[PDB]
RNA sequence: GGCUUUUGACCUUUAUGAA
RNA sequence: UUCAUAAAGGUCAAAAGCC
């Protein structure tokens, strides 16, 4: 990799030149996406519309990102209604979609992959040049957050649906954002750096999301350094060796639901029991992103694993930089982590 | 020291949709 | 009164690049 020859100390100088999206098109992109936002609220009425994906979580890497926009409709009362309206709606979108690009954004070429996911539809912006592209994700959703910590009838009532884990995520887009966008500068740095890690091993399937790695990164911060100044390369390192630890993982946060109502906290603790890796979405707790052995993450250990000796991650005369430590971190004389840190 | 960029929060406006 | 997206201006904070 580029990544790797690179020497810990020029890591900074990477991200900025190699891995921060380009300022022009992100902002045709942001333009693209407030249009069709425009033109689908102008016309079920559009209560809201919130950006989510990569680009919506601050996330975004320059050449090739995702981005969700998600569209609350007002004809949607149970969250069981999204499943039940799915057709028809995505079929509204779509014709939809047609007015809104007959009035283009210039910079931009209009595509269609197929459809992979029920409940969405997929298309993708890509620049003229071609080295950019943002492949959205228009997702209609049930706005079960009104207009802040959820109050637990959110959650129960989600469980009462009977859905599939994560099926409803994008109810929760704007607690998921607010997780991972609103977060010091270079945090957001670290996290580009890992998901281009994460994109050069892919390119050399079935790999856990991106977000997975958003998550454990936000973790590895939390529990082994938490300033917002701190170097590029133990924070890599620190994340690589939480993956290769992928069978004790067990991470979650209490900021959006707890263990306070019966219902919600008996579900989280089922979930905290299943097979390891288990990540649980900070924005909903049906989301499980580790989720065990249906992801290899053994690939992304066996990757991590003989990664170490290359100038990303070497200091000095040939000094192997640390992982953090912490409450949550590899330890030295133990082989667990201790997972979930909070029980 | 100089130059430029990114990201938040907040304030003051504006358009649109909505409660 | 509030929420959302887009835009204009301002204050503050953190990070980063080049010389």
């Amino acid at each position: 990799m580029d990544l790797y020859s690179t020497p810990a100390a020029a890591l900074d100088r990477f991200v900025a030149r190699k891995l921060q999206p380009r300022k022009e098109f992100v902002e045709k992109a942001r333009r693209a996406l407030g249009a069709l936002a425009a033109a689908l609220r102008e016309r079920p009425r559009v209560l809201k519309t919130v950006k989510g994906g990569s680009s919506g979580r601050g996330t975004a890497l320059k050449g090739g990102c995702d981005s969700e926009l998600v569209i609350f409709l007002d004809c949607f009362k149970s969250y069981v209604d999204q499943r039940a309206r799915r057709a028809e709606i995505l079929s509204e979108m779509r014709a939809s979609l047609e007015s809104w690009w007959q009035n283009p954004v210039p910079g931009l070429r209009l595509t269609f992959p197929e459809q992979s996911v029920p409940g969405a539809l997929q298309f993708r912006l890509t620049s003229v040049d071609l080295e950019d592209w943002m492949d959205v994700s228009l997702v209609p959703a049930f706005n079960v957050l009104g207009q802040v910590k959820p109050k637990p009838q959110v959650y129960s009532t989600l469980l009462n649906s009977g859905c599939q884990g994560g099926e409803h995520a994008a109810c929760f887009t704007e607690l998921r954002r607010n997780f991972v966008n609103i977060r010091p500068a270079k945090l957001k740095n670290l996290i580009l750096l890992v998901k281009h890690w994460y994109h050069q091993v892919c390119l050399q399937e079935t790999l856990p999301p991106v977000y997975a790695l958003e998550l454990l990164t936000i973790f590895a911060w939390e529990q082994g350094c938490k300033k917002d100044a701190f170097s590029l390369a133990e924070g890599l390192r620190t994340v690589l060796g939480l993956i290769q630890q992928h069978q004790h993982l067990c991470v979650f946060w209490t900021v959006n639901y707890g263990f306070e109502d019966p219902a919600v906290g008996q579900f989280l603790q089922r979930q905290l029991k299943r097979p390891r890796p288990v990540i649980l979405d900070p924005a909903d707790p049906t989301w499980d992103l580790g989720n065990g052995a249906a992801w290899h993450w053994d690939l992304l250990a066996q990757e991590a694993a003989s990664c170490y000796d290359h100038p990303c991650f070497l200091r000095g005369m040939g000094d192997p930089v640390q992982s953090w430590k912490g409450p949550g971190l590899p330890r030295a004389g133990c082989s667990g982590l201790g997972h979930p840190i909070q029980l």
